[PDB]
């Protein structure tokens, strides 16, 4: 077993991030802040510390400590001035960690406790020139952590100690994940400290640890918090798992040192012993030690000793590297053990040991030629002669508080043995507000511009299981993540989906009818959706039982030609094939979480909205649609005709008493009737001048010339058992709502062959009663364009399938449709969306707003 | 298993002890002070705060938060004076806790954790007009395990036990403290009860209960000691009650906004901790809920506990109680109050009342609940067998704790074999202030009844206090009198003095002529090593003797016949030998290191054969064939002139010798009977004491060559060797060399030279300066021997005078409780009884010193 390191995040000196940390340390980088004598005339501090011998001007300093983001959290802005900066920095770096462990904290299954500490809380000062909350429970509060919001206070070990603290949670089973660490903030953001001569803090500046320049330390500020769950769970749940701790140790030094400020070489060796012990593990398997490090004259070689005693049952010689965070950003006081823990669960899980700096020789004290000790002054490979990079964090006290932890390497999954990614992924972005989003959208784009880069099925998956969906949020649908970073680089200049997401109640489905049907309609979903697939074999199977016509053999494996594309246009096959692809795509949609509040047709789309509603079942309304189909083959060939003009005006000067064919909006309506009075008579709009486009139609539909295609079925339908409507349909051929006999009586289906479809007349009704988006399902984008040409106030409407032409691009267009409905508000469940077996990944965390959040000094 | 709370301490409202606590529940007694006026203007809280209408004067107080024994800890007065009195209060209490326990918890074999909370330091708000908690007792009571400062809001208390069991659980720690604190300067404040405030406006926490109108703020200190149970049954310690499951959890933001609480968290922190200890809410017959009596909070509180005892097809089976109507809302040791209250309750077999509870609350119906609120205090006899309790604490941050608690396992206590005759009752303080204290709380202790075994305040008096330098020590064997006879420690016939180190001790072996009948029979059935050494001995002189040694001392009757038939000279030296070995082989078992050890004519015998010159076997051949040849020579006597040496040298004629020169005022003539006779008769118109040493052998005499003669004829080449322990020779009074005591002559002219014990003493006193243990059957070495020029020093008899024959145990022991009192390295854990267990017993009495910035 063992404790994984899921996830992580912290703000440090010149840093923001565990990667902007690790990108500091990867480079040697100095993150102490040295100060002129000039700045801190400006911040409250008195003129005689600036220029002063005894004064040292530096100090690692985090970022934004008065900056907030109190309206992610609830916190009205005057709560939020009287909480300590510690305490807004820990929230936000609590987000952070969980989303970095790819989770939202407040939904997960199991049970979460938080486990943190706090140094001075130095606001207080201000806050009186009376009292204030406790910090994990702000924490536990306002990330809903169900599970025990304990503070731990040793002094200096705080966030190591919070650590086992929060590890013995975890293996109690007192939670089933636990986030763990500590911060050390104060108003003076901007100062020195006067490093005293015989004092344990540096009058360099400069942390140097087991140097023999060795001054002390650096004070350094920051954050830091470690996401942590047991190894199984986070196997089985495919985390991303830093390091392992495989075994832990707090003791005390407790009154066998001179004083009460002395360091204890056996209490210390103590806790290396033990937490080696309780790792499984020897001092030969440790091949990195995070020491405490401190710097200071006396400490240096009571911790090195301690750790040669320790290490002293492996003879081998320096194979062990020792290295101090403090170094670089300086002595992080409480949060000190996990910026130890932080750097070396990094180091760990990418295999890198980051170089210690300000290092020639030795200490006096410290020999490490003949102990099993080397100290980095480069950032160095870590490879070892065992293959498993297990190290060790120590951290220590100033009341005698020793904790150890020793990280192992995180297992090997196999991943090359997985199935391949998916074609397409969305990757949704969403945010509280737009300047978060805009700021994590440059976040991404930040993070996809570089050469190491996780999977797409990894990502998105983070992306939609692992931060939680607000209002301001965005999609894309990408093949590729480097054009994904090219994509979001661009600055709100690119055609992605965004905008902010209302509530949605309620989606149309706008089921097409023939118009637009081609040869690969639906092959690329088939093979990728299962629920595709089995939807149209349960069609295709019917079909193929029992009429002699084939099905999955026209759209699927048959050429892309003229032979097949016009063997498709005619009615027999176009009408049954386009009812299985719409039966199909719906059986889709209503995999992927989509309710159907209204659905509409348009004289085919009727006959599958209705077996959506269950008026009729599938079997039957294939039948009845294959039927139908056949029996109106034998019809005389009619002509159709584009008139873009009102009905009224239509019918106002209509030729002779044939049917309207269609009436589709206010400025678009076509008409059918006998061929030769269609065509021969279309010339008089010619001396209208206006246009009048084919439909590409051998047949006349919906004319007064197919009764006998009807009169002949009217016996066929009366021998299936029909049923009530379950969902909202609404009638395009009488242009209001269904009632119970509406659907039901079979002559209804007979007349709906004749009478004109009202599909304005639905659309303007089906507006007026549903204030939705309208999903078209069907071949193409038929019912879209005609949808987006009417009166619809603020709502949009979407195709389910590409413009014909565009056959290959069926993956593509629905999963733009997809990210477009989710960025809309609706209820598109995204975890369909990833892959086969998903990990999750570590990516940019929220981006929160800075805002000044301070009382006065 | 669970972990065993196996002691505990702290200071609560109205109480100084754990145990005047539990008196103040078990008399019902309201915790809660209530000021004056002018008590509270002198305190000097401000007028404008009193004037107020809507002010209560009322508090739960612990007494003496300004007082510190900081010269126990090391700590200077500064330093002290500087120490938040939560930081001083909880030190006191931990090492009460730890002394509860029966422990000393720097000298416990495993490592030890402290895991404790703390309020907001108000008195460093008297420092302006660090050194974290856990860490400063960690250095004072050196404990190596975590010290970890657990802090939530009021639920930190048992939170930090939750905390130290985990700890426990996980090996961790072998044995943990854990609990906290809330206390500081303003002992005597109000509080300024609002418009629904959640503190009482008319200050009585009144919870469960129609009156309700919140707390009111207690302050107070607890820990309790605990430890895996396992262990806890093997160690003997005294268990109050298992920790069988426990269960910390929070609200989140399911609740409608921060300050609420949440029935569904309670609930789940409730049957998650009866999940873990594995059991179900019927067999919890007492919950000690937090109770604080305030409007949002009682009916949501015993919502959860019926939600989580929803389970349970029984009403009004489980009673229901909070500490805070007793002593009122402790912020920080709230939870440990109540952990302590329930532990007490569960070890006891008695629940406490509930104050002030007359109603249940609108909100909360206890009739179909399976809560009763008890208001008198009754017993506790569950349906089984065995008492289940739960104690919940609640943080004001959304913080839940629940600890399910069991009743300790049943030992057999009739199976132990019984407790010894006699104990040694060891006290002890760095102070002799701190010693007349704590003999005080252990008179009024041992003046109450249903007393522990004594054999277990023994062995927690002995391994489970820290031996201190003003020590005091007690021989008795019962209890109650040994309370009568502490009750008069002004007047005290006991052990009692300031402890030197006294690293050496020499070894008086006694004479000839002072033993009685039935000597060492007490110690040779009562200790192993004393029947060990006297069988080897007398399976000896059985194995080529016509005499039986075990006979002549513990079998054969009592009578003056007997009584003077040991004593003659063939069956004295030997018997004398025998015994002064076995009394020997027994001190060193108690770890006693002989630094001088000096004879007196026959006692030499056996101080060469502890320190190695012999064996045991080759010596004891031939002490009884000098005692042979003694009793074969015909006649003399011995009369004893109280007159110096050199005045002895004017009226001692030639035939007559000096055997023992003793003292200056004590010399010992031997010679023949008429003629000792003359010279008694020429001491009786001197009128100077002078008696006769009714034996009828002249030792040391001009008739001991054909005596010693045959012993030259005797010593066989028996296996000599050079001494190993520095004897002081009583022939020629001062040190003896490795050839010197070795020459089988030596002994010859050992039995003719006189003894020069006066010389011997003296040079022991002036190369040593040791106290002195008589090994023999009286005194008669001992008023001697403290009738010299001892600076400071004492000899001590190891076996009564004679008449007190009986009494050996009672001496034997009073003598070991006197070389203890003065310093000496005995180990007092071979006094006690055969299987001792550790029991509860007042713990330290630190005296107050008041240390205060302001």
């Amino acid at each position: 077993f063992g404790i994984a390191i899921i996830g992580m995040a912290g703000r440090f000196p010149q840093a923001d991030t565990v990667q902007a940390f690790w990108e500091n340390l990867l480079a040697s980088r100095e993150c102490i802040s040295f100060y002129s004598d000039e700045e801190l005339l400006a911040m409250g501090i008195s003129p005689e510390f600036v220029q002063h011998p005894d004064y040292v001007k530096a100090k690692g300093e985090v970022a934004d400590i008065d900056k907030f983001d109190a309206a992610f959290f609830g916190i009205a802005p005057r709560e939020a001035e009287l909480m300590d900066p510690q305490h807004r920095v820990l929230l936000e770096t609590a987000w952070a960690a969980f989303e970095d462990a790819g989770y939202v904290a407040a939904d997960y299954p199991g049970d979460v406790g938080i486990f943190a500490g706090k140094s001075m809380d130095s606001y207080l000062m201000l806050n009186l020139m009376n009292d204030k909350d406790s910090i994990t429970t702000t924490i536990a509060y306002h990330l809903n952590l169900r599970g025990p919001a304990i503070t731990v206070q040793t002094s200096s070990s705080t966030s190591l100690v919070a650590v086992c603290v929060a590890c013995q949670s975890l293996l109690t089973w007192q939670c089933d994940m636990a986030i763990a660490g500590g911060v050390t903030l104060g108003p003076p953001a901007k100062t020195g400290y006067l490093s005293q001569e015989g004092g344990i803090t540096a009058a360099d500046g400069h942390c140097r640890a087991f140097s023999d320049n060795s001054s002390g330390f650096v004070p350094g500020t920051g954050a830091g918090l470690v996401v942590l769950k047991r190894v199984d769970e986070a196997l089985r749940d495919g985390d991303n798992i830093y390091a392992v701790i495989k075994g832990f140790a707090v003791n005390n030094d407790g009154s066998e040192k001179i004083s009460y400020t002395a360091p204890s070489v056996d209490a210390q060796a103590r806790a290396i012993a033990q937490a080696q012990r309780l790792a499984g593990l020897t001092p030969q398997d440790i091949t990195y030690v995070e020491a405490h490090g401190t710097g200071t004259r006396l400490g240096d070689p009571v911790e090195f000793s301690a750790l040669s005693q320790a290490f002293a049952g492996a003879s081998q010689k320096q194979y062990c590297a020792l290295g101090s965070v403090k170094t670089n950003i300086g002595h992080l006081d409480t949060a000190a053990g996990v910026a130890g823990l932080i750097k070396t669960a990094l180091a760990v899980q990418q295999g890198i040991i980051p170089a210690t700096l300000h290092f020639e020789r030795p200490n006096a004290q410290i020999d490490l030629t003949n102990s099993p000790f080397y100290i980095n002054t480069t950032c160095q490979p870590w490879q070892p002669e065992s293959g498993i990079r297990r190290a060790g964090v120590t951290s220590l006290g100033m009341g005698g508080t020793n904790a150890h932890v020793v990280l192992e390497q995180a297992p090997a999954v196999d991943l090359q043995a997985r199935a391949p990614v998916p074609a397409y992924s969305i990757l949704p972005f969403s945010a509280k507000t737009d300047s978060a989003l805009s700021s994590g959208l440059a976040r991404f784009a930040d993070f996809l511009q570089h050469e190491s880069l996780p999977d797409r099925r990894d990502l998105a998956w983070t992306l939609s299981q692992g931060r939680k969906a607000f209002a301001h949020r965005a999609a894309l649908v990408t093949r590729d993540l480097h054009a994904a970073g090219t994509l979001l680089q661009q600055a709100a200049t690119a055609p992605f989906a965004r905008g902010v997401a209302q509530t949605q109640l309620g989606l149309g489905l706008l089921f097409s009818g023939q118009g637009s049907q081609y040869q690969r309609m639906g092959h690329q979903l088939y093979q990728v959706w299962p629920a595709y697939a089995d939807a149209f074999d349960r069609c295709a199977t019917l079909l193929e039982r029992e009429y002699q016509l084939d099905i999955r053999h026209e759209l699927f494996r048959a050429e892309v030609s003229l032979a097949q594309g016009e063997r498709l246009a005619q009615t027999c096959l176009t009408q049954p094939l386009l009812f299985s692809v719409e039966y199909a795509l719906a059986q889709l949609w209503l995999s992927w979480g989509i309710t159907p509040t209204v659905m509409i047709g348009h004289s085919l789309g009727e006959w599958v909205a209705a077996t959506l509603a269950g008026v009729f079942s599938l079997e039957d309304a294939l039948r009845l649609v294959a039927r139908r189909a056949e029996l109106m083959h034998q019809a005389p060939s009619g002509a159709m005709l584009m008139v873009a003009l009102p009905e009224a005006q239509i019918r106002a000067l209509i030729t002779a008493p044939l049917a309207i064919a269609a009436v589709n909006a206010p400025d678009y309506s076509v008409i059918a009737g006998p061929t030769s009075e269609i065509l021969a008579v279309s010339q008089r709009l010619t001396e209208q001048n206006i246009i009048n486009k084919r439909l590409h139609t051998s047949h006349a539909f919906h004319s007064s010339m197919m009764q006998d295609a009807a009169q002949a079925l009217r016996q066929a339908f009366e021998n299936v058992r029909l049923n009530p409507p379950t969902l909202t349909i609404i009638s395009t051929v009488t242009g209001a709502h269904v009632s119970a006999d509406t659907l039901t009586t079979p002559d209804y289906w007979i007349e709906q062959m004749l009478m004109p479809v009202q599909f304005s007349a639905a659309l303007q009704e089906a507006q007026a009663t549903f204030d939705v988006d309208f999903l078209e399902i069907g071949p193409g984008a038929t019912l879209t364009q005609l949808t987006n040409g009417h009166a619809l106030g603020d709502r949009l409407a979407f195709s389910s399938l590409p413009a014909g032409a565009r056959s290959s691009d069926e993956h593509k267009h629905i999963l733009d449709t997809v990210a477009a409905l989710w960025v809309r508000g609706h209820n598109i469940d995204l975890s369909a969306f990833a892959g086969e077996q998903p990990r999750r990944v570590s990516l940019p965390t929220y981006a929160f707003d800075k805002i000044r959040y301070w009382v006065d000094s």
